[PDB]
């Protein structure tokens, strides 16, 4: 019954379900609704010591842990969800991406040209949607599915 890569799973503090997309690790209280050729999307990327290229426009040499980058950008998620901040917003500002100058924007691709994990949440998120934290060689990205 689920869309790729959902399952249902039970919440440690509420005792609630809730549904996680093991691809893309999005999680949410609600049921998922529901492959093109091409998909657009926008990112934030977190760079941390063990990245590729350890450095960015905002910082020449990245130092922060891979574990330290895990948070900042489940503190971005937090406030994406709530409101208080827009996702272009903080990729414009934070992003350790030269695509931060864009609001994240990436342009349209096809499968074949990222990065497996990030192609593969891509591809698994429906227009409108937003992954959760998403590991590649790059750092750690969150991903906004915008056509
Ligand atoms: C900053 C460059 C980068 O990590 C990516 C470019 C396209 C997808 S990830």
């Amino acid at each position: 019954k689920l869309p790729p890569g959902w399952e249902k799973a039970m919440s440690r503090s509420s005792g609630r379900v809730y549904y996680f997309n093991h691809i893309t690790n999005a999680s949410q209280w609600e049921r998922p609704s529901g492959e093109p050729a091409r998909v657009r999307c926008s990112h934030l990327l977190v760079k941390h010591s063990q990245s590729r290229r350890p450095s960015s426009w905002r910082q020449e040499k990245i130092t922060r842990t891979k574990e330290e980058a895990l948070e900042l950008i489940n503190g971005y998620i937090q406030k994406i969800k709530s409101g208080e901040e827009d996702f272009e917003s903080l990729a414009s500002q934070f992003s350790d991406c030269s695509s931060a100058k864009a609001r994240g924007d990436l342009g349209a691709f096809s499968r074949g040209q990222m990065q497996k994990p990030f192609e593969d949440a891509s591809f698994a998120l429906r227009t409108g949607e937003m992954s959760g934290p998403v590991f590649t060689d790059s750092g750690i990205h969150i991903i906004l599915r915008t056509e």
